[PDB]
């Protein structure tokens, strides 16, 4: 026969670490719940109690009985996971032979759908499945404790002996996210999509000094506290996953290369008439074909593919490739979100004219909204790249001077004119401030199109970079979202006009 006595162990679940926004507002909080397990060999001696027990578990009387009878020979099954402590005390109070309790934890997300994708959620075992919860699982999970029990020959717990290992609570995490900006971003992105008959999009706000992600919102979203009817479209962290050719939004990086080459100055003129350029069997065609001479700022205002291609042929694709690589386009973000997409910044030894031109006007690479906001942050931060962070930054990293301060300042002033000049993206203007940026028609890589707006403010002393992505010309839907969210974000951060 089996031993009359055996010393056994039971795990002591650990309290998962608090997630807060950068101002300490809670975003994910461990809620005590009660798990009930049974020894069927003991339960089998108390059948008349089963229907009361089943009703207190919210289980069907016969399905409950069938489950215990089917497991009669086992000494452990779970009865139910994650009752309220009040509910568990009610079941324990029934004193049914063979019913035992374990203290577990369930997450609650106080801000719900507003920050669903960035924070993520946990599975039935309280482990990270999505977002920060996944990326920082090890940090947040802590370490289960251990205690000894004495069991008899039939698996009855006859003594709680001792705790041999204290549970180690998980560690607290303060995100870079500012929930005030996050609520503004979520509201305005949602409202823009509903008003324009669009289904999906994303918005990223970054601190250009610190590399902090201040807001990251995607539509559709979901309530992480009630996933009962959750659609896969809604769980997608689009800002980090959706890859697209960024089109005209990377022409500022092409212009940065041109101004670093020694061959170009802002007052330089390019003739783009008649809005096309034959390069062998290929024709580069401009979206607006009403121009002859354009200065470098006008090439950005008109988004002339011919203009930027002629510059690119003069300076060589390798100069443009290098800037785009150094500002992080097509590169690992280092954020350690499993499944984050890197996109592709193709390289060549010999760049033919076609591939040189498509790189320079943004169809020769694929990026995410995070990478595009990161690149805009570098340009805004007087050309100094700072690592991306989803966590609060107290000591700002040195970062890397990727674009000379002078060139970055000149390109800031060109992008100010894109927003402010006659013929510019006037819907991206931010009353009280100089804003700077560039619209684009992005092409999805998996043709599906996205309306992009990328920019920063204040134009003459930048603090915040922003990318707006609307899945669906001239930012007519993404530019006004930038305008409204930047207007708000700057004042919530007490940025002076």
């Amino acid at each position: 026969q089996d031993p009359a006595r055996s010393v056994r162990h039971i795990a002591i679940p650990a309290h998962r670490g608090l997630i807060t926004d950068r101002n300490g507002e809670p975003l994910a909080v461990s809620t005590p719940v009660t798990t009930l397990w049974a020894n069927p060999k003991e339960l089998m001696t108390a059948k008349e109690r089963w229907p009361q027990l089943a009703a207190a578990l919210g289980q069907d009387t016969k399905l409950f009985a069938d489950r215990i009878e089917q497991n009669a020979e086992r000494e452990f099954i779970y009865l139910v996971r994650g009752l309220t402590p009040e509910q568990g005390e009610g079941v324990i109070a029934l004193k049914v032979p063979g019913v035992y309790s374990i203290e577990e934890f369930r997450r609650f997300y106080p801000a719900g759908e507003v920050v669903a994708h960035a924070v993520g959620f946990t599975d039935v075992d309280d482990r990270g499945r999505e977002g920060i919860e996944l990326a920082f699982d090890e940090w947040l999970a802590g370490v289960p404790g251990k205690r000894q029990v004495l069991k008899d020959r039939r698996g009855r717990v006859i003594k709680d002996v001792q705790v041999t290992k204290n549970a180690k609570p998980g560690k607290t995490l303060a995100l870079s996210i500012d929930l005030r900006l996050q609520y503004l971003a979520h509201r305005e992105l949602r409202n823009a999509l509903l008003e324009n008959g669009a289904k999906a999009g994303s918005l990223v706000i970054m601190d250009v000094k610190t590399g902090e992600i201040l807001a990251m919102t995607n539509q559709p979203t979901y309530n992480p506290n009630n996933r009962r009817n959750l659609q896969p479209a809604a769980m997608r962290n689009r800002a980090m996953i959706d890859v697209f050719e960024p089109g005209s939004t990377v022409k500022p990086f092409s212009m940065s290369a041109a101004l670093a080459s020694g061959r170009w100055k802002p007052s330089d003129i390019v003739d783009v008439y008649p809005g096309t350029l034959q390069i062998g069997r290929y024709t580069i065609r401009d979206v607006s074909r009403n121009s002859r001479q354009l200065d470098l700022t006008g090439i950005l205002i008109k988004s002339s593919n011919v203009g930027i291609s002629k510059i690119a042929f003069d300076i060589g694709a390798e100069s443009i490739y290098s800037v785009m690589q150094q500002v992080g386009l097509g590169q690992d973000t280092g954020l350690g979100f499993p499944g984050e997409r890197v996109g592709n910044l193709p390289n060549h030894r010999k760049w033919p004219k076609a591939e040189t031109a498509t790189l320079a006007y943004g169809y020769g690479l694929s990026v995410t909204a995070i990478q595009l906001a990161h690149a805009y942050a570098a340009l805004a931060n007087d050309g100094k790249s700072v690592p991306l962070s989803m966590t609060r930054v107290d000591r700002v990293p040195d970062g890397v001077q990727v674009i000379s301060p002078e060139v970055a300042s000149t390109v800031q002033g060109m992008l100010q004119q894109v927003v402010e000049a006659q013929g510019g993206v006037f819907r991206a203007q931010v009353p009280g401030y100089h804003a700077a940026g560039k619209s684009g028609t992005a092409r999805k890589v998996s043709n599906a199109y996205r309306s992009l707006f990328a920019g920063f403010a204040p134009a003459t002393d930048p603090r915040i970079a922003m990318v707006v992505v609307i899945d669906e010309f001239g930012g007519l839907v993404s530019a006004p979202v930038f305008s409204k969210v930047m207007a708000g974000a700057l004042r919530l951060m007490n940025v002076p006009p």
